[PDB]
């Protein structure tokens, strides 16, 4: 099998607490307040 997190696909948006790369900014800037709510990740 493989091992790391390495791929090909590369986006200009990046987001700044779970660096998760995206098509759209649109989707990004939602997908980093909506970290908090859908019950899913333990905060910490
Ligand atoms: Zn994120």
């Amino acid at each position: 099998g493989s091992s790391g997190s390495s791929g090909t696909g590369e986006k200009p948006y990046e987001c700044n607490e779970c660096q998760k790369a995206f098509n759209t900014k649109s989707n990004l800037m939602v997908h980093q307040r909506t970290h908090t709510g859908e019950s899913g990740p333990s905060s910490g």
